[PDB]
């Protein structure tokens, strides 16, 4: 439970650096593991997790006074780099506990970026943020990867000023002249990390991660992008929308043009069916690819079972848009005519899956977001009550019913249409209560036409004064997981003409060496920063 | 419909067609796409469902588009294989476009109404200077004299010494704080 | 244009009390009268009104300083009841500068209050607010009749703490126990002033008089008028309210059981005749009554041509209401059937015209205020472009119909369906070119019902969260015209039953005897005044 726990533990959470040093000095180890049950990750549970290394709490509970004291003290000095049984240093047990509220934020941010310093100093050749933990991530990829948007965002514009400790720094200005300024970003482990880019982080992770929506606005994120997008992946997306364009057009016309005499699999007889079961072949391989596709998302983006509807709607789209494509094969040359069926459905998916390739346009990519919530928030919500009430009054309809509207599904159909505008008062004389019927209608009608459906309208107005901005935070993620998924199959071998900055030697190595960094630049302007 | 020019006469009609041309661009373009994905996507799939007459492309995506001027029938056809098909179909048409997407654009007005409403307000005022602007010259065109805003109105003195005469427009204004 | 003008007032004007004293010192009369065109009202010319009096510029002008020497001067002193050619004294002409600005109000108020005290230091006796213009208006009055939210909000609160001169006060506090405190204000000259009583100021005003819905919030205005209405007008009003739905009640009916074989007027042949025509004769009754009750509105309310749908569209209907009744009975003794047309029209507007009496309920109100706003704001907007497009396309429309909807009535009617949601895109086969007639109808629909009725609903919103407020305040104004028209209606002859507040000795004459006065009861509590 406490187990692993030192008597210095104590001290530097009680507040007492007077007896931390007296502990030390008398022998008290400074790499004990707290490897207890309340000294691990919370997950519910009463606990605190500071990284299982007294050097770790320090930094976690805000002695900066203590921290250096542990790393100067000459009986013993913990070690910069000794990591925990998670692998976690103590920059990456800095990230997790991080929880992105400003007095936590602004200490984080203030607490790592002296423990660098002090690293550097203590080891100029010693890389800490390139220290990967027990999983495999970094305290970049951690803070991405986990939803540290402060942390992240201090991470990226890290500039320091300082003769030794530029090299850490990470947003570099190149020149100047007047009030324009030209600031330098380092792209390092950002774009092309072999393991766990910020990119690959921040968009293959799941909606639990709080603020993926929120990361890319950091800066360079959403410049680097937009860059990607400018320079390769547009050019390609238009291409990817022709090709879905030419593949639904060939569909349709394979799917309108059916045979419609006799069981299939059907014959080529005339020269129309040749150029015709080309389009149906064509149709398939189109399936296929979506199907395969989508098992490729499924398995390296194990979804969890609530996220499906969240960060996944269209995928799950165009799979099922698959599915019903593969039935169509299986039931044409099981010689049924209900691949016809099937068909429908993959065309009607398949037209509406349009709607993907809104995401290269900012105002219908934003448009199509608000869509799919609404659809998932204010339709869901309503069509559970409207069907309700839809059946509730049928069976109570259909019930006072003598007799031909004797039916459920007559009588649900005919009260559905009070809600398309095509309802009819009359449709049944046959009952023995009209006063029954016609309170039970107009109730219906009230309740459901006049009240939810315009009830509906207002809950909408309310969702879009809501859901605008983060619509458009979702939409520069949908387009950012497009840049992702591109620039890995277009390329997948060679990797190179999607190099985003160039390279921009900034500095030194602080033994000397020069220092080359894959940089991205951006040009600013300031008319208050005169000096 | 090129009467609504006229309404820039008048501001409270004017900044009203300021709002109607901003919606049409705006809001009804984006829809009007949207839609017709949608009502070509499922008509399509309706029309590849009939058999036999509704069995064109037409009249069926115009038959479709009854349903969102409240004009639809569930049983426009009976001549098909497969009515839970048939069924499902138009009602995830008639959920997706007439109860959601129509009812998201009313939402997305008022949304729009809220932000333009000012915007338009000073198009508005752009479109009756134009006005003013295009008379002047057309109308005149020869004198331009009787347009002349303001008066000569000497101010004060050239540096040098002479009169300063400047075409000048006069506002008159108050103050209850610059006492002096 | 200067005429009547003083070096003494220039002196006021230019900052300048040195040569103020310097000037009448030497003779120069205070009781100059500016009577020129620069110093009268502007009225879109470019002026300064103060009151035509030296006295009254320094009011206006903010010196105090100046303003008293005026007065004790030794040489000569204003008289402090002297008025102007408008008849304006200094107070009169210290509301007319009010402008409802706060750096404006501030002043006036503080203004106000001092030539009050000044004016009772110099002569406890004699009485300025109670003075009269040429008019016939007060200087409290004039507020009210102005628009001046802060000096009426001033003089109606004005509690005064001085040996002297508390019997100018008028908001009195007559007990008070620990954070409780029970104040008293006065009601003379605003319930009951035999001329241009601040109730009477405040709602038989016009629209082009701003702050009207205001007024009545200010204090104890609101509370007086809740106390008519729960002591004597509720009943009334309710009572008032039956009457007109048995009046409707029975319109209808004889209206309903209209003889239908013959041409007027009919004979009294069966026994339900009788009793119908009884109704017949009470329904013209009202229509004389309401014909009557109209007249005198819009005599004694002499109606600006614009202000007839804002402050007095109800009025409008009952009245419009009277004349179809009286167009009735011309028609019917005129034996024209075309009574009917008529008659029909006063029953629409007659049961539509209850919701006149919603006024006597909040929430109900506030709804038909906001009925009749969105009637007169988005709704004729609407109408009007509507029309042109109606107009418009189907002009476009039976231009290419050629044969039966050839018409332009039948057309228009037709075209007036699609938005109603009974619109037939194929109500014509009648034409030559199905694309021009197609694409017609569809840019008429998307224009009209897509766009432009949905507009309508999202203006309707906007105006909504704006008029929220406005209706509320339209609404206690409505409520406070019918205390007003009632108290007088109903009593007209004793006016002693609905006096509101009670003889309540306050304090006493400056002289010495007894102050007393009508005044209203106020309960009241405090957690910060605890002196
Ligand atoms: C458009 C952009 C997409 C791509 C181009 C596609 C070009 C488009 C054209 C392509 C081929 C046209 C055939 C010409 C010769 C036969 C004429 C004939 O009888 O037609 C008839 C049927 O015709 C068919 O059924 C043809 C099949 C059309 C499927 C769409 C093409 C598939 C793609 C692979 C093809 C090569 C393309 C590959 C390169 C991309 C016409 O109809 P009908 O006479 O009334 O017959 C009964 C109708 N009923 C069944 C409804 C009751
Ligand atoms: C190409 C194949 C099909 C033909 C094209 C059809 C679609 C049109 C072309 C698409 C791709 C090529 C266009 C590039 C040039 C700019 C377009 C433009 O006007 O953008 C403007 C409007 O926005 C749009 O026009 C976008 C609407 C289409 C998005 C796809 C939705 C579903 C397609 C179903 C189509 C039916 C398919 C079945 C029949 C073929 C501006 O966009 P934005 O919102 O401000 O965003 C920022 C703009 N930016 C990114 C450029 C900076
Ligand atoms: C003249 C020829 C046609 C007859 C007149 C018809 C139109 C009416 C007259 C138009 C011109 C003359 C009117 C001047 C007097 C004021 C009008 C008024 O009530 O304004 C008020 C209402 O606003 C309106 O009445 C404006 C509505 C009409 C605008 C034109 C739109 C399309 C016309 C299609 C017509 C069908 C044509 C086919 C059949 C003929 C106030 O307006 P406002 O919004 O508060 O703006 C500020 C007002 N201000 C500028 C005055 C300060
Ligand atoms: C409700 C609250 C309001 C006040 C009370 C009112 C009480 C209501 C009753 C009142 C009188 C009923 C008459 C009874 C005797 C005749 C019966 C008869 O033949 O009826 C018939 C017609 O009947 C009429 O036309 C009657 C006229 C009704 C007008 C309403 C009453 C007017 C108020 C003054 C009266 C005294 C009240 C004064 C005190 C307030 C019935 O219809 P029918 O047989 O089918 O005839 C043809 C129908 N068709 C013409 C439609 C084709
Ligand atoms: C009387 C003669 C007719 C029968 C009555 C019918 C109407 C009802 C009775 C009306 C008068 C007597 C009711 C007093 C008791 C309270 C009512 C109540 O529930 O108020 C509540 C609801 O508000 C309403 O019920 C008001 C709705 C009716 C307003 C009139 C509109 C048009 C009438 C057309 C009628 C058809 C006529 C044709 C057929 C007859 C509360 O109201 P509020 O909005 O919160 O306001 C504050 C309440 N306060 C003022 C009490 C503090
Ligand atoms: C003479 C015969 C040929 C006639 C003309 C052929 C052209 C026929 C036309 C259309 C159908 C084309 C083939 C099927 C593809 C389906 C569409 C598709 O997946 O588009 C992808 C575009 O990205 C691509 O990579 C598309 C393929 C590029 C090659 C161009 C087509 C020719 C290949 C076929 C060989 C032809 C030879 C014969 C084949 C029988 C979709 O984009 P995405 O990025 O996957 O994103 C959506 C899905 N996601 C969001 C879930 C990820
Ligand atoms: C979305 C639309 C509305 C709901 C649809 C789902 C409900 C499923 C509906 C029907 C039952 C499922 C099918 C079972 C097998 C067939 C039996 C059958 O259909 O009905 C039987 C009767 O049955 C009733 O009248 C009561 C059945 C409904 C109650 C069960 C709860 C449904 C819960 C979910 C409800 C939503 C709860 C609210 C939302 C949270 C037999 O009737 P019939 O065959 O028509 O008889 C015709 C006789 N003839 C041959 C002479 C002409
Ligand atoms: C929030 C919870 C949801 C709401 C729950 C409650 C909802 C309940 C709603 C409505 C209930 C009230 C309407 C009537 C219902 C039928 C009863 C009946 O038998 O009527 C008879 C009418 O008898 C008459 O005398 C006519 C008067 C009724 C007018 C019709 C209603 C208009 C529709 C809107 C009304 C909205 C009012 C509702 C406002 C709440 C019908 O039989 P009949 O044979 O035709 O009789 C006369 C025929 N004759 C004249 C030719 C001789
Ligand atoms: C706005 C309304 C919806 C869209 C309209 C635009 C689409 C253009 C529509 C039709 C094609 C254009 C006309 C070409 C020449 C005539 C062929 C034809 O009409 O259809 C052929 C079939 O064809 C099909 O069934 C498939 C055709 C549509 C797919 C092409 C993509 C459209 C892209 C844009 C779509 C929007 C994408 C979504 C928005 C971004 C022939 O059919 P038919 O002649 O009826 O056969 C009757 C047989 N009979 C004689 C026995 C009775
Ligand atoms: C977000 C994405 C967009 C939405 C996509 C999905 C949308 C899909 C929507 C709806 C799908 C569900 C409705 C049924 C569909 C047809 C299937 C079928 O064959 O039904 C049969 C009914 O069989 C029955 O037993 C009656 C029960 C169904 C009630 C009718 C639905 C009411 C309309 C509103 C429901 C809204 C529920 C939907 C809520 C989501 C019809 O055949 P039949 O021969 O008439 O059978 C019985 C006849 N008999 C009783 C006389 C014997
Ligand atoms: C057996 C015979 C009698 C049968 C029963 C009689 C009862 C018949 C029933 C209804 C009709 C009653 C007579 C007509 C009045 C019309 C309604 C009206 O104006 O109401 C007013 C109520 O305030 C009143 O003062 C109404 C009258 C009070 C007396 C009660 C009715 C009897 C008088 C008649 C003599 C009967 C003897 C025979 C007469 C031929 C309206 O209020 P308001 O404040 O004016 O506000 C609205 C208008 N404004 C906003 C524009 C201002
Ligand atoms: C609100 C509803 C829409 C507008 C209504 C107001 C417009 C007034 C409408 C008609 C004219 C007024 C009546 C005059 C006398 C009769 C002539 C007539 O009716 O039409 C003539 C034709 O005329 C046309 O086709 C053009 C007439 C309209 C243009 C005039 C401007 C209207 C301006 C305001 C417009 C709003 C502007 C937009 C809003 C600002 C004769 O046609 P007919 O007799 O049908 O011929 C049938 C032949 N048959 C016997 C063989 C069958
Ligand atoms: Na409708
Ligand atoms: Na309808």
């Amino acid at each position: 439970y406490y187990k692993g726990q030192t008597a210095l533990h104590i001290a530097i959470e009680r507040r007492n650096m007077a007896l931390v040093t007296l502990l030390v000095e008398n022998g008290a180890d400074v790499q004990a593991a707290a490897h207890g049950d309340f000294f691990k990750k919370t997950k519910g549970r009463p606990g605190f997790y500071f990284g299982e290394l007294p050097l770790s709490l320090a930094a976690c509970t805000n002695q900066l006074g203590i921290v250096k004291f542990l790393l100067q003290n000459s009986w013993q000095t913990a070690d910069i780099s000794a990591r925990d049984s998670v692998g976690n240093t103590v920059l990456h047990a800095l990230v997790e506990v991080a929880d992105n509220t400003a007095d936590n934020t602004k200490f984080v941010t203030s607490m790592y970026n002296e423990i660098l310093m002090l690293g550097a100093k203590l080891h100029p050749t010693l890389k800490l943020e390139e220290l990967t933990n027990k999983k495999g991530m970094t305290p970049l990829a951690l803070a991405a990867g986990t939803g540290k948007i402060g942390v992240l965002a201090y991470i990226l514009q890290r500039e320091i000023q300082e003769p030794e400790c530029r090299h850490l720094s990470r947003k570099f200005t190149e020149w100047a002249y007047g009030p324009v300024h030209s600031s330098l970003y380092d792209l390092s482990c950002i774009d092309t990390c072999e393991k766990n880019s910020v990119l690959e982080v921040i968009a293959y992770s799941s909606s639990e991660t709080p603020n993926r929506h929120d990361m890319l606005l950091v800066e360079p994120l959403n410049r680097l992008l937009q860059d990607k997008w400018d320079r390769f992946v547009k050019r390609i997306f238009y291409f990817n929308f022709l090709v879905y364009c030419l593949y639904m057009i060939i569909f349709t016309m394979a799917a309108y043009y059916r045979p419609v005499d006799g069981l299939p699999p059907f014959k080529m007889e005339k020269t129309g069916d040749y150029f015709r079961v080309t389009g149906e072949i064509l149709s398939v391989l189109g399936g296929v690819y979506f199907f395969f596709r989508g098992i490729q998302y499924f398995l390296q983006r194990r979804p969890s079972m609530k996220t499906l509807f969240v960060d996944s709607y269209s995928e799950m789209l165009f799979f099922l848009q698959s599915l019903f494509m593969l039935a169509t094969v299986v039931l044409y040359f099981s010689h049924l005519k209900e691949y016809v069926a099937s068909m429908v459905f993959s065309l009607a998916l398949g037209w509406t899956n349009m709607l993907y390739y809104t995401r290269g346009f900012q105002q219908m990519g934003i448009y199509a977001v608000m869509i799919e919530k609404m659809i998932l928030r204010d339709l869901c919500r309503f069509m559970f009550v409207y069907i309700v009430f839809l059946f509730g009054f049928s069976t109570a309809v259909v019930t006072l019913i003598e007799d031909s509207y004797n039916s459920l599904y007559s009588t649900c159909l005919e009260l559905f249409k009070f809600t398309i505008g095509m309802g009819d008062l009359e449709f049944t004389e046959n009952y023995d209560f009209k006063a029954v019927f016609i309170i039970l209608l107009l109730a219906y009608v009230i309740l459901t036409y006049i009240l939810l459906l315009n009830m509906l309208i207002a809950l909408m107005g309310e969702t879009v004064n809501k859901i605008a901005q983060e619509s458009k935070n979702i939409w520069k993620l949908q387009r950012a997981i497009t840049i992702l998924d591109t620039e890995k199959s277009f390329l997948k071998c060679m990797r190179k003409a999607f190099r985003s900055g160039k390279l921009l030697q900034v500095g030194y190595t602080p033994d000397g060496k020069d220092d080359y960094r894959w940089c991205f630049r951006v040009d600013e302007v300031n008319w208050t920063t005169w000096n």
